[PDB]
């Protein structure tokens, strides 16, 4: 399939990423760099991320979603249905609301695309409502991270994909914080992609900090495997 062979031979070998952020979350205002790489024939990616103005003012684990599902391995049954590989190398954008329950919420848009051969995140985040001494702000959430499965439909009449997920972040008492994701991606080309049945993909993040690091950042290790179509 000429279709599959395009967005797809971008992808087979270790492609370099570069990850930015602007954030303001209740007025507390971040910028985030990352760099990394991935590796979509094992659906792996590593990154690293700087808090570039200081002290991130949220929990590094309430970005890990907001920080590239061109990444994911789509097993050779499930080819066609991999959107985020044939929108490549013009990109898509990637929007977010995320309601923390209890909490505020964080709108996120985001463009993934090729510059060269770098695949780029570039990210604009807003969070709004947040309680200075909740989950969030009051920075009660642990450094680490559980597995999730993420539901990927058509959205036929944007010519793009609609994502709906849940995480549950660890809190230091115990108990979980919710984290209600809303997700659509559109193609930043006017081109034909590839809009998939409904599947999901399966994801695995471990969080963990750079020894010879001292400015405030994370170390994320993500594998992501599509399944769900047999």
């Amino acid at each position: 399939d000429p279709m599959v062979s395009k967005g797809e031979e971008l992808f087979t070998g270790v492609v370099p990423i570069l990850v930015e952020l602007d954030g303001d979350v209740n007025g507390h205002k971040f910028s985030v760099s990352g760099e990394g790489e991935g590796d979509a024939t094992y659906g792996k990616l590593t990154l690293k991320f700087i808090c570039t103005t200081g002290k991130l003012p949220v929990p590094w684990p309430t970005l890990v979603t907001t920080f590239l599902m061109c990444f994911a391995r789509y097993p050779d049954h499930m080819k066609q249905h991999d959107f985020f590989k044939s929108a490549m190398p013009e990109g898509y954008v990637q929007e977010r609301t995320i309601f923390f329950k209890d909490d505020g919420n964080y709108k996120t848009r985001a463009e993934v695309k090729f510059e060269g051969d770098t695949l780029v995140n570039r990210i604009e985040l807003k969070g709004i409502d947040f309680k200075e001494d909740g989950n969030i702000l009051g920075h009660k959430l642990e450094y680490n991270y559980n597995s999730h499965n993420v539901y990927i439909m058509a959205d036929k009449q944007k010519n793009g994909i609609k994502v709906n997920f849940k995480i549950r972040h660890n809190i230091e008492d115990g108990s979980v914080q919710l984290a209600d994701h809303y997700q659509q991606n559109t193609p930043i080309g006017d081109g034909p992609v590839l809009l998939p049945d409904n599947h999901y993909l399966s994801y695995q993040s471990a969080l963990s900090k750079d020894p010879n690091e001292k400015r405030d950042h994370m170390v994320l290790l993500e594998f992501v495997t599509a399944a769900g179509i047999t």
